[PDB]
């Protein structure tokens, strides 16, 4: 009753895993980071090792709970552990070895394109979105299933264990929470089954027609629940996890990483949404109670299920691919600044870009505009012309990108975007964060504790072993604790629109690709 | 007589004006600059002080004779004076005072804008080119005729030293040759008088009907006479040029700034080609005796002509905008490089553009695809461009408008491109010279005696003068006496297939302003 409590979150990212112990306040109290190895065995591939995944994972916990004991001495446990983790990325893993079969292809690897074909035509009929209805999403290569299906075909070890009966198929949620059970549970959840193209978004359960369809057996499929419930319990002794913990630790919170986002910035009700600037960007709006689909490519999912049948939230969901990226590209491509702050400070020292426009499209147009094709392009320019206008210029093609898409995403649900809550290291870009309110026309929120993709599994956990008791509970203790720089709309209904005609005419010059 | 000759060469350029003493051998051995003031009356005017000039003209001649009295014992006299200038800039001088009426405004100057667009509707029904076949020319502001129409309509003195009848008009070579005559010359070379909108290319005479509807008196005209034969004496002793000189001495060269250009860089039969890399380009191209006209916007002017009344080849010309300005844009607004030694280094570092192309259009498209609306445009990137690609890109682009415009010239002449003199500062860039000789399919000749404009003038002087007695001679001591490095083709045709086709696709995506 006087000693803290504390929740811990495994935050197993693309490049990296942490675990971040947070308090009652919210507040991170120790962390540590892993990084784990990105392989990339051919052009446009990438995988990773599941076993390092897991080992990053269990030394992460032991040196983070070794830290915090140095700072509270007093503190005999963690209350719960929740999970939050990159999507999509699929491990095949042995029933009875329990170690992986192969590695590990991630979100953004492109090995299964062909299968993406063969499934588009055979099955849809060519059409993409096929399937839409039932799981949110169009065929693309990101998607879990497709991925289960290509090692199914192109890895022997995968197909042999398969028909042997042994065959477990997983997102890294599902994998981390079996590794860290002994094999004692093979659970996902809502959030990422949203993205494996096999559950049925409406229902939240796994459709037969569509695992059959796509030729995986349901066996190797593990069991869906909430995001805030009884999981299992960490029971490995990897890295002396366990003995660290002290007591055994409940895993209650899973939820996939752009969704826990969503869920740490406190997106709780419908029109609330956020921005995460990374390498690219994930814009997800929250959109109520009942699913909603896109007439404009977006992707349907789920937001949050805070425990077995708690009400469902459900969310449309956007990006761009090259956000940070882009500000990188600038700097060690093409030596336009050299130190970060250099970006902001160039970009502010012009009034405007003054004709030119740079479509930042390295790796094509994705949101409602899907186009490969598309490729980085400058238009506009003169002998006056300078750095300045065309860093410039990439940050406002930035908030036109995000600019249209939540255009889009506002019809498709039929909503106002109340606010937009940003986070990322693009979100430390002011002059970005002006320019994407003015366009947007609400209010930018910054969050100064940056560590809400991690808090969202926190939170779910947290409420599940009662370290808060409601989203009120929640929301008040974020208030109290932890501030936000708040950054409002300051343009002319003329200037916005003479941005966006300027823009639309700059899109149609950028295709090229093939 | 068997002592050592020297010619002499009066350069009177834009910015500033150089006096170049040649001996027999074709070797610069001794030279002189001298700059002069660029007026700016308003946005899109450059007027030059005639005064100013002929003083500096002056200047130059007796500091370079004075440096080589001292450095040279064997020099005693020059021979003779040849003259290349600045072409299209206009001066109104008065016979009487024989000083300027005022200043004159330079070939780039924008001020005759209006009467430009009177004359192509008024006298033209709209169509700009209705005089091309007479002057090989189209209505535009850089033309002579359309400064002397504009100084009697703007300028009360000229207006009304033309109505007393003591008016004046006249190219740079025709104020140079009168003033350094003492007043007893009136006369300018077939070359710059191809470049005034009143000759007859035909007939290389003044054109009555052309004067007639532009109303320019034939009063105030000089006489036209061919770029190698007797002009007038020196006789001025203006800044002690006649101290210096200490002989008398002939002038006996005249010859615009590009055709000088062509005459120095030997391309003396049909099928001879130079072009000059500097801040844009201008390349000609000797199309033989008969005048050839172009359906793709080219000039059609006066190559050059030995001799009064002496064989007369013809030429067709084109010119790029930015060239040496794109490098220099590049290192002085994108940071791009530091020094330009890097810009060919950084363009070697990389084996290709890898799909981008690089438009560098920053002040529209001239050649053959005239289009003001054209801006700077970059397409194609992606995230593993970098700035070498970029770079690259620039000198690729500079070679296939180049690749374009001569092209169109073979079109146009029926002749074939037998070889590319080339000079100007970016001829030192070696990778640029062989991206340009795989493209056109030739050797691309680079003097190492890179003074080809001024030798030019000198050539004409001398041959006029018996220094050198014809042009097989001209040659013979050329290949003896200075080095030209051959620059071979060294691509593929499936290379320069897929640039060309690049390259064709990007210059649809430039159009933008307005
Ligand atoms: N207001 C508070 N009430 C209770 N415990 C706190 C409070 N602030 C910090 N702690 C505890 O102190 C330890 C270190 O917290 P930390 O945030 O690093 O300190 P601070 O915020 O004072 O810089 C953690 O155990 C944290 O739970
Ligand atoms: N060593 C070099 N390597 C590459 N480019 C050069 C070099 N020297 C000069 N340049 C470029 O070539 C141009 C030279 O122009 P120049 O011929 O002197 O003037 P103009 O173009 O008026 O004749 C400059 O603009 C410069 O950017
Ligand atoms: O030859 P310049 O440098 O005087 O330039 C004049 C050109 O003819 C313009 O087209
Ligand atoms: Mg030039």
């Amino acid at each position: 009753p006087f000693t803290m409590k504390y929740v811990g979150s495994i935050d197993q990212g693309t490049t990296s895993t942490r675990f971040i112990i947070f308090d009652e306040r919210q507040r991170p109290v120790s962390v540590h980071q892993v990084p784990h190895t990105q392989h990339t065995p051919h052009p446009g591939w990438l995988e990773h090792d599941p076993m390092e995944i897991f080992r990053s994972a269990c030394k992460c916990m032991s040196v983070a709970i070794a830290k915090l004991r140095q700072k509270d001495a007093s503190f005999r446990k963690i209350e719960a552990i929740g999970i939050t983790n990159q999507r999509e990325t699929t491990v095949a893993w042995d029933r009875v070895t329990k170690e992986p079969l192969c590695y590990a292809p991630v979100w953004n690897d492109l090995r299964t394109y062909d299968i993406t074909k063969k499934v588009t035509a055979e099955l849809g009929g060519g059409d993409s979105m096929f399937a839409s209805k039932i799981t949110g999403l169009p065929v693309s290569t990101y998607f879990a299933a497709f991925k289960m299906r290509w090692m199914l075909e192109n890895v022997p070890a995968v197909a042999d264990a398969c028909r042997r009966g042994t065959l477990c198929f997983g997102t890294i949620d599902t994998w981390l929470m079996y590794k860290l059970s002994g094999g004692k549970a093979f659970v996902t959840d809502v959030t990422n089954a949203s993205r494996t193209f096999l559950m049925d978004l409406r229902t939240r359960k796994w459709s037969p027609e569509l695992c059959e369809k796509l030729k995986i057996p349901m066996e190797t499929l593990p069991e869906i629940r909430s995001n805030s419930e009884l999981f299992g319990y960490v029971e490995t002794d990897e890295c002396g996890v366990a003995a660290a913990l002290n007591e055994r630790t409940p895993i209650m919170g899973s939820i996939g990483d752009q969704q826990s986002a969503l869920f740490g910035n406190m997106c709780f009700e419908k029109g609330e949404a956020k921005n995460t600037y990374g390498t690219g960007c994930f814009l997800l709006m929250n959109v109520g109670e009942e699913a909603r689909f896109s007439k404009h490519g977006l992707l349907s999912t789920v937001g949050f299920q805070v425990g077995r049948d708690g009400p469902c939230y459900y969310a449309l969901e956007g990006a761009i691919a090259c956000a940070g990226a882009t500000v990188e590209w600038m700097r060690r491509n093409m030596n336009l600044f050299s130190h970060i702050t250099e970006c902001e400070k160039l970009a502010r020292s012009v009034p405007g870009t003054q004709g030119i426009v740079f479509v930042p499209a390295f790796s094509g147009l994705l949101a409602p505009y899907w186009d490969p094709s598309a490729r980085g392009t400058i238009v506009g320019m003169t002998l006056k012309t300078t750095r300045a206008h065309v860093i410039r210029a990439a940050l406002q093609a930035i908030a036109l990108q995000l600019n249209d898409v939540v255009g889009s995403m506002k019809r498709d649900a039929g909503l106002n975007l109340s606010s937009l809550r940003v986070d990322g290291g693009l979100s430390k870009n002011g002059l970005l964060m002006e320019i994407q309110a003015s366009l947007l026309g609400v209010d930018i929120l910054v969050p100064s504790m940056h560590e809400t993709t991690a808090l969202g599994a926190a939170l779910c956990a947290g409420l599940a072993a009662g370290v808060w008791t409601s989203l009120e509970e929640v929301k008040a203790v974020s208030r109290r604790e932890n501030s936000w720089k708040t950054v409002s709309p300051s343009g002319s209904a003329m200037e916005r629109e003479a941005m966006i005609a300027e823009w639309r005419e700059a899109l149609k010059r950028t295709k090229w690709a093939k």
